[PDB]
């Protein structure tokens, strides 16, 4: 019939129209309910943080081996990135979200109403007309390479959207630099093994907007899933938790200060880095009440060489524990795997 399933509701007005519950594509499915975690832990073990300004020495650099190694992800401080321009890209987020919908419309990422791209303003793939959907939608910008941006898509109100988003990008990019430098430092890999496979290779902001739920035990904001990407650099709500990650079969609540950034290594980085350090898998749980905004920074490599982990960490006695994968067939498995909610790098492994 009539594909309108490959063409899903903006969620945002779903809530503002008044749903008292969520319309059944959006329910999980029994697995998942179980495991909706809405209440906090009461005594939550501390967070790693890492000071980026210190990663040059010994201590600083373990405390990154400790968060790479067991958690895949941790707090970064003294970044230096202005804390006035966290507080302008996060508030033009905010705005364009406040927009009328007749506005917002003209950005989506459904081309004549109907045919799917990454690019723009909706939700992800829908591929199957039983698959789930996340209780959020997103605006999805390729940031880089710079000469690739289609302006078409990006917000031209609030005025300086563009400026703002390219002014964070560009204190973002040289977060991922020192970060990935510092990880090869710990691999004992080349300095400078990861910068050559990210030369002109794509980046994206990804701003989502989860919308309160009535009923935010029956959805998730977003579903369970690792990041596809090398390194994800992520800017949460400073008001309204949500995001969680699990480690150990067991979830918890991941909160961060104002102007605190989150890092974690995505599937990317796990199968180039041998297993060595995990890419964690993480959601966003709902509330009734207050709608939570994010902005997810993703860095890819490029396509010039395929997928699989680095020479230097195999010998004799040191197995690659993924199998090597083309940048576009490892592609297409992140994004197919995330429709159907399964886990892409799990199919690698040896
Ligand atoms: O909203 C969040 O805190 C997490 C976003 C996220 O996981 C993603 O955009 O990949
Ligand atoms: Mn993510």
């Amino acid at each position: 019939a009539d594909e309108s399933w490959r063409a899903p509701a903006i969620v945002q007005e779903l809530a503002a129209a008044g749903v008292e519950e969520p319309p059944s594509r959006y329910l999980l499915r029994e697995k998942d309910r179980s495991d909706v975690k809405l209440v906090a832990a009461e005594l939550p073990e501390p967070l790693p943080v890492v000071d980026l300004s210190r990663l040059d020495g010994a201590e600083e650099a373990t405390k990154l081996r400790v968060a790479l190694q067991n958690w895949g992800f941790f707090l970064l401080t003294n970044h230096g990135v202005e804390a006035s321009l966290m507080d302008s890209v996060m508030n033009l987020s905010r705005e364009f979200f406040n927009q009328p919908i007749e506005r917002k419309q003209k950005f989506s990422n459904l081309i004549d109403g109907k045919n799917f791209q990454i690019q723009g303003y909706g939700t992800d793939r829908v591929v199957t007309q039983d698959q789930i959907l996340d209780w959020s939608d997103r605006l999805h910008l390729r940031v880089e390479p710079k000469e690739e941006q289609d302006l078409a898509f990006w917000p031209d109100h609030p005025e300086s959207f563009r400026d703002v988003l390219n002014k964070y990008a560009s204190g973002t990019k040289r977060i991922r630099d020192d970060i990935i430098q510092a990880m090869a430092k710990l691999l004992e890999l080349d300095e400078d093994y990861f910068l050559d496979r990210l030369n002109e290779a794509p980046a994206f902001a990804r701003f989502n907007y989860y919308p309160p739920c009535p009923r935010p035990d029956l959805v998730f904001g977003i579903r369970p899933h690792s990041d596809g990407t090398l390194l994800t650099i992520l800017l949460v709500d400073k008001d309204v938790s949500g995001l969680q990650v699990q480690r150990d079969g067991k979830w918890s609540n991941v909160e961060a200060t104002p102007h605190t950034l989150l890092i974690n290594l995505g599937d990317t980085m796990e199968v180039m880095c041998n297993g060595i350090f995990r890419s964690p898998v993480h959601r966003v749980v709902t509330n009734a009440e207050k709608e939570r905004i994010s902005l997810a920074m993703l860095y890819s490599v490029n396509d010039e060489k395929d997928i699989e982990p680095a020479a230097g960490l195999l010998d004799e006695n040191r197995p690659a524990r993924y199998r090597k994968v083309s940048v576009e067939e490892f592609r297409a498995g992140i994004f197919g795997k995330f429709s159907r909610g399964e886990r892409y790098i799990d199919s690698l492994r040896i």
